[PDB]
């Protein structure tokens, strides 16, 4: 009997830093040998990031520890005997709730100290999967790109920039917010401007 997946690999949605477990059940005679792959590159069990467990009745399990977005990909499992070889595939998607990560806080909030005319960037790392929506406000007036401010949003941070150089009036309290479907998080940064 050529190998068969009696129970196929399942797609997984797993929360960041948890362990992800991929399981399948394999039939075949002679008993198939199972290899595991991350996007087409063989995974070698090392006992730490990757562990393999096999049980009676043809069950085969891979445990991927402490899952990062790096682990969020397509996985293959292959079963092979002298009668044939077949693979199954599943995806792992890693849910990270939206979150703002202030490098430095003073008295509760972020703080940026600037001199007049300095081209300031308020740079704010964040997390979230799905990628979150980002907004900035000053107190409570939304900011988009106009003639005064520029917003940068990349995969991992957002920056509020004062491309024309800060003016004394730029002093105040800026609120940055990251939102996805696993949640919302906001933080405030105080800017002060020195002359
Ligand atoms: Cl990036
Ligand atoms: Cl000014």
């Amino acid at each position: 009997m050529a190998p068969h997946f009696k129970e196929e690999l399942r797609n997984l949605n797993v929360r960041y830093q948890s362990n992800a477990t991929l399981v399948c059940k394999v039939t075949g005679h002679p008993k198939p040998i199972v290899k595991w792959y991350r996007q087409g590159k063989e995974i070698i069990a090392d006992g730490l990031k990757y562990r393999i467990q096999e049980f009676k009745g043809g069950y085969h399990q891979l445990i991927i520890a402490s899952v990062t977005d790096d682990d969020a990909t397509v996985y293959q499992v292959r079963a092979t005997n002298q009668g044939g070889s077949v693979s199954g595939t599943a995806s792992l998607e890693v849910e990270v709730p939206a979150k703002i990560h202030l490098p430095k806080t003073l008295e509760g909030m972020g703080a940026v100290h600037a001199l007049r005319g300095e081209v300031v960037s308020i740079k704010i790392p964040f997390s979230g999967k799905p990628d979150p929506v980002i907004t900035w406000q000053k107190g409570q007036d939304l900011i988009d790109n106009n003639g005064h401010y520029q917003v940068i949003v990349t995969r991992s941070f957002t920056s509020l920039v004062f491309p024309n150089g800060v003016e004394r009036k730029d002093a105040g309290f800026y609120v940055v917010c990251a939102k996805n479907r696993f949640g919302i998080d906001q933080k405030t940064v105080e800017l002060d401007v020195a002359d």
